[PDB]
C-alpha cells in the first residue's frame, strides 16, 4: 500500500516550469502569479482505505479524498472540475484529472526523504519539490 512515510505535513521548497503548466491547464496570468509566488504545504492523511491530500496556501485550500483505484470528482484549485483517479505504482501516488476531453497527470514520489510532484499537461512538464515538516 501507499507508503506510511507519505503521511504528514509537506512544504514547498523549489519548483521548476510550473508557469507553462499552468498555462498549458488555461490558468490566466492573474492566478498564475500567485501560483509561481505561493509556497503551499501539502497535508496527506490516511483512514482506513481512504487517503486525503489537503493543500493550504493563505488564500487557497483544496482537499480530495480518494480510495485507491476508484475514480471521484475533484473540484481543482484554479477551479477545474475533473473526474479523476489515482492509483499506486511503484511507490509512487499517480493521480489522473480529466475534464472537457483534456487529461494531466501528478505523481508524487518519494526521494531521499522529500516528496517529489511530477505534473504533465500534453508534454509540458513540471516538478515540485517538498520537505517533510
Ligand atoms: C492550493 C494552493 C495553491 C493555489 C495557488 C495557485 C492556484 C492555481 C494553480 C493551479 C495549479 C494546479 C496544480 C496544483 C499543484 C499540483 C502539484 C502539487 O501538489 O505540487
Amino acid at each position: 500500500g501507499m507508503s506510511n512515510k507519505f503521511l504528514g505535513t509537506w512544504k514547498l521548497v523549489s519548483s521548476e516550469n510550473f508557469d507553462d503548466y499552468m498555462k498549458a491547464l488555461g490558468v490566466g496570468l492573474a492566478t498564475r502569479k500567485l501560483g509561481n509566488l505561493a509556497k503551499p504545504t501539502v497535508i496527506i492523511s490516511k483512514k482506513g482505505d481512504i487517503i486525503t491530500i489537503r493543500t493550504e496556501s493563505t488564500f487557497k485550500n483544496t482537499e480530495i479524498s480518494f480510495k485507491l483505484g476508484q475514480e471521484f470528482e475533484e473540484t481543482t484549485a484554479d477551479n477545474r472540475k475533473t473526474k479523476s483517479i489515482v492509483t499506486l505504482q511503484r511507490g509512487s501516488l499517480n493521480q489522473v484529472q480529466r475534464w472537457d476531453g483534456k487529461e494531466t497527470t501528478i505523481k508524487r514520489k518519494l526521494v531521499n526523504g522529500k516528496m517529489v510532484a511530477e505534473c504533465k499537461m500534453k508534454g509540458v512538464v513540471c516538478t515540485r519539490i517538498y520537505e517533510k515538516v
